[PDB]
């Protein structure tokens, strides 16, 4: 997975190298600083001398000056890597996620959306930088502690030689058990845990049925047993390192032994000695993180990988042909067969329904089925499988998507609402084509100032973020003034309201007439208004046309109208 | 922290003070393993030749396994405290939290309760003993390497312990800095944060007006912003460990050109300077941590001030005085009036209602305002504001709650069923009262002995989470297996799924009539059967009753009686 992801870090190397160089620095001016002892000791209270220990203190603040301003550099020009290698995969996936079809946000993935591009985006950088501020860094470490060894006592290096790597072995074998037991136990903490949620959710029935005294027991014998594994899980944590630091100091100890086991040892000086045992524990750290340099980069890795699931699914289908800058004629449905994905019951049967030009066909209000679902095909939310509609008299998989939902206008209580500025949210990706001028008499006509002009900023203010926070029914009457800038031929207007609000209802209908003077329209009609005024109503109910015509034959055949 | 949570613990401090003694010979073990080093480099490699020197290496595994020992010891018998004021912990919440009343559950809180029982109540335990191992661990460290300095070097151990207070407060500026520029735009990095969310959440209307451009454009400022305050916060974080590594080595320098004077010069061994610089080093970690123990033992005990608020909240209104055997007598609603938790809007205004001894009313769901709120009064779910319920001649709020609740027994399709055998699920607190000669001949005639049968063991098989899963008709007809053998006087149903299942919609109709053969039953009438069979029927909506009479009279007002 790294392989994929190695372009995105390629020109971001600079960083890099930075802290690839800085880092070897900082290991050696830790192998480094420790062997300034020999001196100290050797040369400094072995033979008496000032000037050889005056030039001390000096030395051991320039290499602790050197450790700072590397320290600093490298956690700086590598968290700017891991400020371009997650920037930059976090704009990928926002800008491929766009571009996805809606049904992937239709419960293929519904809340983790933020997860997807927030933490599990840092966990690629927060934790694959750290195996590669461990690998550089402590993997230096070791080699400048093994110089050091070399270059003063070849007698006891063989020996760590020999020893380390199977301290090493021990240290993986060890950690791999505790973590064999710690993730075999995580799933059964996980168990017990959700036992929890499951008598909480029922508070109700607990309530109801005769007493929580049956539910609190078994609440207290899974607490217990929730106990009863977790101290088992942290005797096995800090079991580990316990052994760790026990196997090492047979290191310490063996070598102390083998300091005196033959006459050619105990001739090193004092300072060489205290020079081989503060390196012999200054190993100890870079040895455990170098084994434990798997853990966090196949963490990073696999996350990484995970986002690259979520970057690599299929775009939106792009096959469209025909740019179309007007609609002019009318949209007619043709034996459309559709199913939402994920499911097999078809949410409509062939249907061929005809919306005449410069009129409107309104919708059951309460069909139980399929009544929001048809408003999707129009602007192919989710696409048809088999069979045609036909914009403008030309069949709908002949237009660019970008290009058929231009025309759409889609009017909603539940609209999202844009977070610029009011100019820009009327006309977002139009703000430099359609200007102020519009706006103003836009929001005029929109019956929708008694909100914008008592904002007190309404011509130029952050509409978003809830800053101002109109309400739904004044969403509708803004999503109106968006479709303001007009000749959008389809006029979806979903009508959700249920609610007269004085002027405003009475305004949006005002609105959708002016809108219906010259474009066209499909409404779903709940309120009993847009019924009366609708021109062709073709009721369509649970997946098949059950009646078509205007408000006559409504009245005609009532089926379910009331009030 | 101000006299807080103790006889949550003091029972269990036997476990503790074996954690408070294992972790100072936890801090006399890193100590006086270094102490060694002046024999080593005195009577080891200085002046006697051997046979002292051959002592040290047993002796570097002695004290080693009483460092692991310890450490053992110590992480366990603090965690079996971590174990006895968790578990304590979370069995006081939860028995605190089926009896204190539902209005809580009416999003008080959605999933944040799971926090506030599981992860909340972990990081109790789990970073107040995480501030106790250090404050007592790496709070004895510092003193034993005290008590090393002054034993092994009097002269400069007075220059470290003037300089020791200037360090430590050093880091405590230099950390409160820290905390002061990290936290203080941490807010920042939410808002920028909530940026990306507010904008895919809105995936409609993104892609409707062809703005993924302009889209794009105003994501990837946000995500520079993210990233320069990204390199903000890791500089401010990255740069407090170097400038305390610097000025702790001013420390280390300050001491050794000290150490360069004649008046010290020459009662120093080679082995006295080397322990007195190892201890110096050794002294860095505990004196860092010691001053972050404020910094996780209030980011802790603040953590459990909400479960003590979740703790101290008023428990159900368990007020009543009058327990109740048999309610076979008729119900009374008398002037009630009420409010839904936090709303001005009055939920039910005055209503006085009869529910006949042995016969059924039920309820049409046109407005959807009250129907189920009516149901709630009475199981008291929410307490009356005002006027009684009259059960069986008299008021609720003389009725023992558990009693009230015993005599009623709701009966919806949002039935939360919980984790038990089959029979002791029937028998939910009364497997001890009601034996299986009950519970077979009870489902037989609750016709659900069909679904019983058709999984694994039947009569003592498990209805748990993700097991057998009964269907929602299903546990329906469990439910009424449950009020079959409870017999309870008083019975609620609702009647909210819309669908008659084949071979279920009879049997709910048969037992339904059982039902009422010699029990009250209010009904939230849906199906025009259960309307037809309803006896007397009163229509409730808007808060007050707005029709009157059985189904004759509702054709004479027929609203939407035809449907
Ligand atoms: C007045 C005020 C002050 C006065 C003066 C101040 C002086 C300051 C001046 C310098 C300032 C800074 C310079 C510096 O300090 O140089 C550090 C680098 C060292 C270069 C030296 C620079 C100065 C040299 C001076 C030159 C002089 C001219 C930088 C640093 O500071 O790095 C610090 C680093 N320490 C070192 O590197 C050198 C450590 C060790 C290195 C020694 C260096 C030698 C000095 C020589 C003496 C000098 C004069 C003689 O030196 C220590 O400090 C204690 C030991 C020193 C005592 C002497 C020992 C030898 C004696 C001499 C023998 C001859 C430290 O790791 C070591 C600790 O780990 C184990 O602990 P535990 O196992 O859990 O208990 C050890 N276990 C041990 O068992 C050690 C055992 O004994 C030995 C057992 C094994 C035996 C043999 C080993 C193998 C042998 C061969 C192998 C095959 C502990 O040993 C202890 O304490 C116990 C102590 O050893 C007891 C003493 C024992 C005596 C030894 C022998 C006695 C005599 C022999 C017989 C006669 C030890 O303390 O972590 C700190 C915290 O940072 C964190 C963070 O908080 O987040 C922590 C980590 O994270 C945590 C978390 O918190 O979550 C916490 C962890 O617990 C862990 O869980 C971790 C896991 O990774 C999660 O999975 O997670 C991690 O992350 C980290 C980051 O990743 C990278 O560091 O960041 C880092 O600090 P930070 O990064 O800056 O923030």
């Amino acid at each position: 997975t790294f392989r994929r992801l190695w372009p995105t870090i390629a020109p971001f190397k600079a960083g890099l190298i930075v802290a690839g160089v800085a880092l070897i620095l900082n290991a050696a001016s830790d192998t480094f600083m420790l062997s300034l002892l020999k001196p100290l000791l050797d040369d400094g209270f072995g033979k008496t001398d000032r000037s050889v220990l005056v030039w001390m203190p000096l030395v051991v603040i320039g290499l602790m000056i050197l450790r700072g301003i590397t320290s600093y550099v490298s956690s700086y020009c590598i968290s700017w890597v891991s400020g371009k290698v997650v920037m930059t995969m976090r704009r990928r996936l926002f800008g491929h996620m766009m571009g996805m079809p809606v049904s992937f946000f239709d419960k293929q993935s519904t809340g983790t959306l933020l997860s997807r591009i927030t933490y599990d985006s840092e966990q690629v950088a927060s934790s694959s930088s750290g195996a590669l501020i461990t690998v550089v860094r402590e993997g230096a470490s070791i080699i400048g502690l093994f110089i050091m060894m070399f270059y003063y006592s070849w007698q006891l290096s063989i020996i760590l030689i020999v020893l380390a790597p199977i301290v090493s072995i021990a240290i993986r074998v060890v950690s791999k058990r505790f973590r064999n037991i710690s993730k075999n136990m995580q799933n059964t903490m996980g168990q017990v845990t959700t036992s929890a949620e499951q008598m909480l959710k029922g508070h109700k029935e607990v309530l109801i049925f005769g007493g929580q005294e049956v539910e609190t027991k078994r609440f207290d014998k899974v607490s217990n047993r929730m106990r009863l594994q977790g101290m088992k899980m942290v005797s096995a944590s800090s079991i580990s390192d316990p052994i760790i630091q026990l196997i090492a100091s047979l290191a310490l100890a063996f070598v102390l032994y083998a300091a005196s086991f033959p006459s050619v040892m105990d001739s090193l000086t004092a300072g060489t000695i205290t020079v081989v045992f503060s390196s012999m524990i200054a190993l100890m750290r870079p040895l455990k993180s170098l084994t434990n340099v798997n853990a966090q980069f196949q963490r990073g890795m696999a996350a990484c990988q995970t986002l690259f699931t979520i970057l690599d699914s299929e775009q939106e289908k792009d096959e469209g042909k025909r740019v179309i800058e007007r609609a002019t004629g009318d949209v007619e449905f043709r034996n459309v067969t559709f199913t939402y994905p994920g499911r097999d019951v078809p949410a409509l049967r062939n249907i061929n329904l005809k919306i005449p030009a410069g009129k409107t066909v309104a919708l059951v209000g309460r069909s139980g089925s399929g009544k929001s679902t048809i408003a999707s095909l129009i602007t192919r939310f989710y696409d048809i499988d088999e069979g045609e509609i036909l914009m403008d008299g030309h069949d709908l998989r002949e237009y660019t998507l970008a290009s058929l939902r231009n025309q759409v206008a889609l009017v909603s209580q539940n609209v999202h609402l844009f977070n610029d500025t009011v100019a820009n949210n009327i006309a977002y990706a139009r703000t430099e084509q359609y200007s102020r001028e519009q706006i103003e008499e836009a929001a005029r006509m929109a019956y929708a100032m008694d909100f914008i002009n008592k904002m007190d900023n309404g011509l130029d203010t952050v509409i978003g973020e809830n800053g101002v926070l109109l309400s739904g029914g004044q969403r509708q009457r803004i999503a109106i003034a968006r479709a303001l800038l007009r000749d959008s031929p389809i006029l979806i207007l979903d009508e959700a309201t249920s609610a007269l609000d004085t002027e405003s209802e009475r305004a949006i209908q005002a609105a959708l007439d002016e809108l219906q003077k010259n474009r066209t329209s499909l409404v779903i009609a709940h309120r009993l208004s847009t019924i009366e005024k609708a021109d062709e109503i073709v009721v369509v109910e649970d997946g098949v046309i059950v009646e078509r015509g205007t408000h006559n034959d409504l009245l005609e055949h009532r089926g379910v109208y009331a009030q």
